[PDB]
């Protein structure tokens, strides 16, 4: 498979865990750090850095009833300037860029415990599809599905729906939204980190989801697999390798990786494009740390770039 080697420039150091990389809608950076701890307990943050110096605020150190968070991916909202947050101890956050937050669901739309989510994707129609490795949300002891197949998958829908969608995952991670060229949602594909699968399915409404597939391969046999994806403006998706010192691209119809790109470190988590550019940023678990490169093309917008009260 071809790969590239572009260069990468540091953008931040020192963020345990580094992932969820987002910008919002006036183009501030933000990452999560899921991994601080203050006395062996989570005490995850949310952090804002500006990208001139480098520097990090954090804007938020979520906690409920004295659990605190693990914030793992995030997506911007579109009608409002405000993160959505999959959280692996406290399931959906939004955050408020002045750094205060609400937990949305203790319980899905059937009544049973939320478990712990991990990233996160909207739909151009603004439904948001989430995955979700760990077990049950705190105050339930901390679990997750690398070894077990408990991982689900959530929808959260416009009408504020927490609808579980597919069950019986060994640890579902990166998730993302494929579109028709009208805008039109139609597949969602979801990341099986530890299987070393890209799973596909067709997307036939708001929560609905059918036709569940085999889609991509990612290669190797080390440790880890896809963590999280994004789409560039021609439907590559972008995957993360955790492990394998690479991120693959796929081409519109998935199977293996038409392409990788090598990067100057073993465990890239999480990629999000800078909107408006070709820049990539990267967060990766070797050195805590965030970078970026110069992709081929720009990416995918996201729903938080598109317009509510559009014409064309
Ligand atoms: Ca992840
Ligand atoms: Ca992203």
């Amino acid at each position: 498979i071809p790969v590239i080697e572009p260069l990468f420039t540091k953008v931040t150091e020192d963020i345990p865990g580094a992932e969820g990389p987002v910008f919002d809608k006036n183009g501030d950076f933000y990452i999560v750090a899921p991994e601080v701890e203050v006395n062996g307990k989570p005490a995850g943050e949310i952090l804002r850095i500006d990208l001139k110096t480098g520097k990090k605020t954090v804007i938020c150190k979520p906690e409920v009833n004295g659990y605190g968070g693990i914030p793992a991916g995030c997506q911007c909202d579109r009608d409002a300037n405000q993160l959505f947050v999959a959280d692996m101890r406290l399931g959906l956050l939004v955050v408020q860029t002045d750094g205060t937050f609400e937990e949305i669901a203790k319980k899905d739309s059937e009544g049973r415990r939320m478990q712990g989510c991990n990233d996160c994707a909207f739909d151009y129609e603004g439904n948001l599809w989430i995955t979700a490795p760990a077990g049950e949300v705190a105050p339930a002891d901390y679990t997750r599905s690398m070894q077990e197949k408990f991982g689900s998958i959530y929808c959260f829908t416009t009408d504020g729906q927490m609808i579980q969608v597919d069950t019986a995952f060994q640890f579902p991670n990166g998730i993302a939204v494929r579109h028709m060229n009208d805008g039109r949602p139609y597949q969602l594909i979801v990341a099986e980190t530890p299987t070393k699968k890209l799973w596909s399915y067709d997307i036939k409404g708001p929560a609905k989801i059918e036709n569940k597939k085999v889609w991509g391969h990612i290669p190797g046999t080390h440790e880890g697999g896809a963590d999280g994806m994004d789409f560039d403006e021609d439907n590559n998706l972008l995957v993360a390798n955790w492990g394998s010192s690479h991120i693959e691209v796929f081409g519109p119809d998935g199977g293996q990786p038409k392409m990788r790109i090598r990067c100057p470190f073993e465990k890239p988590s999480n990629l999000h494009f800078k909107p408006q550019t070709k820049t990539i940023f990267v967060t990766e678990a070797e050195n805590n740390a965030v970078w970026k490169f110069e992709w081929q093309r720009n990416g995918k917008k996201q729903y938080c770039e598109t317009l509510k009260f559009g014409i064309f």
